[PDB]
């Protein structure tokens, strides 16, 4: 099979992980590595239970040598260095298992400038990048005030490159589900869509891990990684997408401009009912627009005129008017706002969902595979999103607005009242 593999199983055999009792042994997939049924498993039938003596979280890295060091750190951030650390070490205990870790995953932390030229225009390169700088900063913080003043510790040097090998390693083998835990038996797991539930994690301490469906001698065992991920999620996350455009989403985000003559008094509206001052929407192909999206939409361009509604007179139904709609002028502002900023991204990127579809047919590198449907998916959500508001320019006197809806009440046809009144 593989060096560090062959060598991994023996490992888990002496720390009492694999027997006779695990059917599953790890063999070579197109993910990859992955965990192949040695016999017929069944639903939920507990594949594999790893000794908490093998985890890898802040409260094993609290228990090592760097366990004092490391006292402040957060999180993650300890466990890095801990990775690093035991990777370097010809002692460690999980010697076996890091020759078995990929040096790196498809994940856009990795693309190289070229590769990452196939992302232009897309949302997906825009959060790739500030993560990368993010990670970048905190990892040269712990270098400059862990690493070097503690030289006994950290002997060799760390590079960029590791840190982002261990961050990557977090991101795509921490089972969050319990907070930032790693488990080098069920590590070896992978995603499946055929897997719908998401819920195998488990505890008897120790990792329990139980395949969500029956799966035949000789085939693989996997699990839904995350249901609500959106594939830009699976692409940063982990080296991968799926084909299925209900996960292509398009984040928008939405604020109250300080320069706005009425923040303040919108920025109370807002707040008053769980909005911040700015505040991100997710919309996802072919699911309906999220609530809150349009009344804050409302809320942004509200103007002048409508300023009225600001006043204390309405803070108890200005939300709801704002879920009905305020005016047309109102209306019509934001559509504008809305389709030219779909237009405007769009335009930026290099290639047409025409060409994006043809590549498709055609047999794409892993990576180039990934920034084809990424960026094919996100201009059908840009163009979803458009083609809804250019239906709402038309539909622009359907709408009862806020006046009207006030006039719909007034009983101009009642009765002679005059004749009640000269009565008294
Ligand atoms: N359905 C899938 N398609 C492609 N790669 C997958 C996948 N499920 C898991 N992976 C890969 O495996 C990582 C999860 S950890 C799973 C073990 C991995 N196959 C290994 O050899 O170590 C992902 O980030 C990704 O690079
Ligand atoms: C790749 N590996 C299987 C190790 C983890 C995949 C993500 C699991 C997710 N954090 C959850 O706990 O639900």
């Amino acid at each position: 099979l593989s060096p560090a593999v062959q060598t991994f199983w023996k490992w888990l055999q002496e720390e009492g992980v694999i027997t006779a009792k695990t059917p599953v042994k790890a063999s070579v997939v197109t993910e990859g590595l992955g965990l192949v049924a040695l016999k017929d498993i069944s639903r939920n039938d507990v594949i594999l239970q790893v000794p908490k003596r093998l985890w890898i979280n802040p409260d094993a890295v609290a228990a090592s040598e760097i366990g004092r060091v490391c006292s402040e750190l957060k999180p993650w951030l300890s466990v890095i260095l801990f990775l690093i650390r035991e990777r370097s070490r010809e002692d460690s205990v999980w010697k076996h298992y890091f020759g078995i870790l990929p040096q790196e995953t498809d994940s856009t932390i990795y693309w190289s400038e070229e590769e990452l030229q196939e992302l232009q225009g897309s949302q997906l390169l825009k959060t790739t990048v500030s993560v990368k700088e993010y990670v970048k900063n905190e990892c040269l913080k712990l270098e400059q005030e862990i690493i070097l003043p503690n030289k006994r510790l950290f002997p060799d040097p760390v590079t960029l490159d590791d840190f982002f090998w261990a961050f990557g390693i977090l991101r795509s083998r921490a089972f969050s589900r319990l907070n930032l835990v790693v488990v080098p038996m069920a590590d070896l797991i992978n995603h499946s869509a055929g897997v719908t539930t998401e819920d195998h994690a488990y505890e008897v301490y120790l990792f329990s891990l139980k395949s969500p469906l029956s799966v035949k001698a000789g085939e693989q065992v996997y699990i839904q990684y995350d249901l609500n991920k959106s594939n830009a999620e699976l692409a940063l996350d982990y080296g991968f997408i799926e084909p299925n455009e209900n996960r292509h989403a398009y984040t928008l985000t939405l604020e109250i401009s300080e320069s706005d003559p009425f923040f303040d008094d919108k920025l109370d509206v807002a707040e008053s009912n769980g909005f911040a001052q700015t505040a991100y929407f997710d919309i996802f192909y072919n699911r309906t627009l999220p609530p809150g999206l349009l009344p804050y939409l409302r809320l942004v361009a509200l103007g002048g005129t409508d300023a009225f509604l600001l006043e204390s007179l309405f803070r108890d139904t200005i939300w709801g008017h704002l879920e009905l709609s305020v005016s047309r002028d109102n209306e019509e502002l934001l559509c504008k706002a809305v389709r030219e900023a779909c237009k405007s991204a769009l335009a930026g990127y290099h290639t047409t969902i025409e060409q994006d579809r043809e590549l498709k047919e055609g047999n794409l590198d892993s990576r180039l595979a990934i920034a084809v449907g990424i960026r094919e998916g996100e201009k059908m959500v840009l163009q979803q999103i458009d083609g809804i508001f250019e239906q709402k320019e038309l539909e622009l006197d359907q709408l009862e607005y806020y006046q009207e809806r006030r006039l719909k009440d007034l009983g101009l046809c009642g009765e002679n009242g005059d004749i009640l009144e000269n009565l008294y």
